[PDB]
């Protein structure tokens, strides 16, 4: 199939209304967790054509996943993917949703950025314990409310693969580099030019396209709408350009 010069998610299954939703991580750095559940809950949309529509809880595979990492400081993009294929992972909103079996914890806050939300600042909360009940509204069981993946797999370093990949399965999730310029992004097309490295961000990229010849990524970052390009950014492609086409990883239901 041919590579367009541009692609967006959203544009190509607009009915899958996760696609266009950015979350918020809160004061934990529950990324890992943030990008998968969001790529698996645009992909069942996607791959189920619209059967499996739902909001995957963050806090079910960042509490329960136990291969996963550190939880709330810091997590492993393969394992997480891997526990929606073994164990599957139930439905959970936004805590201002208050909707599903597992809702997020976890109050909105700005990430070193202006907006109407409280900053984060320095505090990171404790990893939520793995509760496996859900909230006492929802009457669907925990066990029953599970959403599994089929499969799970890295994504090969190569900017056309990628592309392909997200083309006909939808979105996919990416490990990138934090240097110190990115948490002062506002706007455009970020590379790294200032600051030394701070960390490692999982993020869901969605598409990809072109500003005055020059080529990026479309992404989809977990600290709230007022953050960035409103809730997004993009960022050079084909370059590795923080390594962001490094440690991509996606799934299938099917
Ligand atoms: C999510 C990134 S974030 O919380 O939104 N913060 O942005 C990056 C940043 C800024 C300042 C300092 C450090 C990082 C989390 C943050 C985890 C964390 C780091 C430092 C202090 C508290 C919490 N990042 C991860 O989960 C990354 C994801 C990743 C994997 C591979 C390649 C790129 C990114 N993974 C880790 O941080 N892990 C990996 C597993 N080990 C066992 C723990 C650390």
């Amino acid at each position: 199939v041919e590579i367009p010069s541009s692609f967006d998610s959203r544009k190509k299954w607009p009915r899958c209304k996760s696609i266009a939703t950015i979350r918020d991580q809160s004061r934990c750095g529950s990324c890992w967790a943030f990008g998968a559940v969001e790529a698996m809950s645009d992909r069942s949309c996607i791959q189920s054509g619209g059967k499996q529509n739902v909001e995957l809880s963050a806090v079910d595979l960042l509490s329960c996943c136990e291969s996963c990492g550190l939880g709330c400081e810091g997590g492993i993009l393969g394992p997480a993917w891997d526990y929606w294929v073994k164990e599957g992972i139930v439905t959970g909103s936004s805590k201002e949703n208050h909707a599903g079996c597992e809702p997020y914890p976890f109050p909105k806050c700005e990430h070193h950025t202006k907006g109407k939300y409280p900053p984060c600042g320095s505090k990171i909360y404790k990893t939520p314990r793995c509760k496996q009940t859900c909230q006492k509204k929802y009457k669907t069981p925990y066990t029953q409310d599970k959403h599994r993946g089929k499969s799970s797999y890295n994504v090969k370093n190569d900017e056309k693969a990628i592309q392909k990949e997200i083309m006909k399965y939808g979105p996919v999730e990416a490990g990138f580099t934090v240097y110190e310029d990115f948490l002062n992004y506002k706007s455009g097309i970020y590379k790294h030019i200032t600051g030394e490295t701070l960390g490692g961000h999982a993020i869901r990229i969605i598409g990809w396209g072109v500003e005055n010849k020059a080529p990026y990524w479309l992404i989809a970052n977990s600290w709230n709408e007022d953050w960035g390009e409103n809730g997004y950014f993009r960022i050079v492609r084909g370059r590795d350009e923080c390594s962001i086409e490094s440690e991509v990883t996606a799934g299938r239901i099917n």
